[PDB]
């Protein structure tokens, strides 16, 4: 059985830093906003190229952090692809903001910069931009846009951990950015993690506040906070792989491009890199999408669909289900994820690739 | 220097295990929403004497969850003690509900059953009942009043963990209960974590999913939720651990009654108990506070203040500034905690002990 992601044989290179890193904590007494963290942090901030990185618990928290500290008003807008992982969404929500969704470019999978202006209204406070599946998003016009309109960019880059437009790294091209380090991420720690960028001092200071219960100092609560913090374990863990993060995704360039060279089948639309992807995921498009999934499946090959039901579409956003977004809605009909990882052996990435060649439908 | 917890001391008993038990889990690859947390609910339901234990994030993330699970309505009232650690309050407001907020009883520090159904309205759902500093509310009114109102229970059982009122542990004591395992709790993880505790299956399913970005099945979202999950690496730590939590509460008794029955100082009032106390953190309360925790310093012993500023004080609700509640601004005024541990040296609290007793001031 050909796994979708396995973890553990990403992992296992580190095993021995991850358990001397363990033992190192153990040795501290420290668990929470610590050395480890503060390190981390320093480490990825220069990563991005950004000033302040703040580790916290996840990457929804993340987002839904950025937009709290903006303490925007109930139902002031924020412009999002209609596309993403819902998570995305979930943070504008939990804010009391309204997400005004946005179709995608059928030739990225990301906001259609060309779209956004139209649906800019008195309401609008912020664009949140979502780098899908790996690739940095057209940040050109978004830009001119959030400029023209006084809005802010508020960047999720849970799936697209190092990729560069122009000269800058994605967690560098907005305001704000959040990011996810979820295990299958392409930075993963071992449990749940998270953090934000910017390059201001005050937004920066504000979110440690906020994400430490709203807390500056000992004592004392200048707002009401959340408790979101990135463990010392965790933390340290992020700081091992991370020297090899660019290795990685460069890996993940290798067997994307196997597969771009290798695959061809007239049932099957390869996805394309426009710009920099780092290749979190590898989707591709068929109007036989579960029957793909089931026959993959059939030769030991694991898929998983990144994603069949779009946000607006979902239970919990009943009030969403009535919006015609057709380019999303046929997205999700259509693609499925092809298994790739940095630590993905040559005989996996062939097989896939010669049994996609052999579908016939 | 005499630290207030040596989280070193708590943990190194433990050491070979955590390591084992992290060996295993890389050995899994397998790092979230796994066997560690099933297996740990599973013990930790046993322990309270519940059917289901849902781990979450952290404790603040517990009681969030709790009454968003719920489904108040805006500006819906909860009673709450007005002298807890703000995370009780943060809770409420996060959710939209308006704190309502009573005066403790002086001599046990936790909420006055008797003064909260005259603060009862039409708007009213629940009360949070605090069992503060590890001593168990007075339930039996408690319990007899949200029957009579149709209220909900809510526990926060952040520092209570094993506490038992007649014949119920905390967080079997209403309709649902919220666990933090902070790392210097009685029940403490080596990084963030917390619990839900109920013996009701459809808030047990709802939590599950509201705790999972509100999804109850691979793809769906059901409800609008968040992403609170207690990793499997803190899972198996605190199984380790919760083995040894009954003898470890017992050694703390002994310790507390030690104090109790040694300090004598007409400058001190002790914390003695009314209900059964665990004795997370051992409060004496004085007028010249500032002054016994210099004191104490001078001779390198280490207190902290639980605590100097009550919620309704705090910036973030200014609101609130307006309230006269003088048994808990009174209590915030001279409260100290002194060092306690179920691992504390004889010779650590022996001193503690004996240079209070010299204190003439
Ligand atoms: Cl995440
Ligand atoms: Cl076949
Ligand atoms: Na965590």
């Amino acid at each position: 059985h050909m796994f979708f992601l396995n973890l553990k044989q990403i992992n296992d290179r580190f095993n021995t830093e991850f358990i001397t890193k363990f033992k190192e904590i153990l040795e501290s007494g420290w668990y929470i906003l610590g050395k480890q963290c503060e390190k981390f942090e320093n480490n990825f901030a220069k990563y991005c190229g950004v000033k302040h990185c703040i580790g916290v618990a996840n990457g929804l928290d993340a987002l839904r952090l950025i937009i709290k500290a903006y303490d925007f008003k109930e139902n002031d807008e924020i412009i999002v692809p209609a596309n993403t992982y819902i998570a995305s969404i979930l943070a504008i929500t939990d804010n009391k903001c309204k997400p005004i969704l946005i179709e995608p470019d059928i030739n990225t999978y990301n906001i259609n910069p060309d779209l956004i202006e139209e649906k800019i209204t008195k309401k609008t406070k912020a664009i949140m931009v979502v780098h899908l599946y790996g690739q940095v998003c057209d940040m050109e016009k978004i830009q001119l846009l959030a400029n023209k309109y006084n809005l802010k960019i508020i960047e999720d880059c849970a799936q697209a951990h190092g990729a560069i437009y122009k000269d800058k790294r994605v967690g560098n091209l907005g305001d704000a950015a959040g990011f996810s380090f979820y295990p299958g991420k392409n930075l993963g720690a071992l449990g749940d993690a998270g953090c934000i960028c910017t390059n201001d001092d005050n937004f920066a200071s504000k979110i440690r506040a906020l994400a430490n219960y709203g807390s500056h100092k000992k004592y004392e609560n200048l707002y009401t906070g959340l408790n979101s913090r990135l463990d010392e374990i965790q933390a340290a863990f992020l700081d091992i792989k991370l020297k090899y993060l660019d290795e990685d995704n460069n890996k993940r360039k290798n067997i994307a491009n196997f597969y771009l060279q290798n695959i061809k089948n007239e049932n099957i639309i390869l996805p394309s890199n426009k710009f920099d992807h780092v290749w979190h995921l590898f989707v591709v498009k068929t109007k036989l999408r579960d029957e793909l999934q089931h026959y993959l499946n059939n030769h030991d090959i694991q898929t998983i669909i990144h994603y069949p039901i779009p946000p607006h579409k979902q239970k919990c956003y009943k009030d969403l289900n009535h919006l015609k977004l057709p380019i999303t809605e046929n997205i999700h009909q259509e693609v499925l994820s092809l298994p790739i990882s940095p630590t993905m052996k040559e005989n996996d990435f062939k097989k896939v690739a010669d049994i996609l060649n052999k579908w016939k439908v």
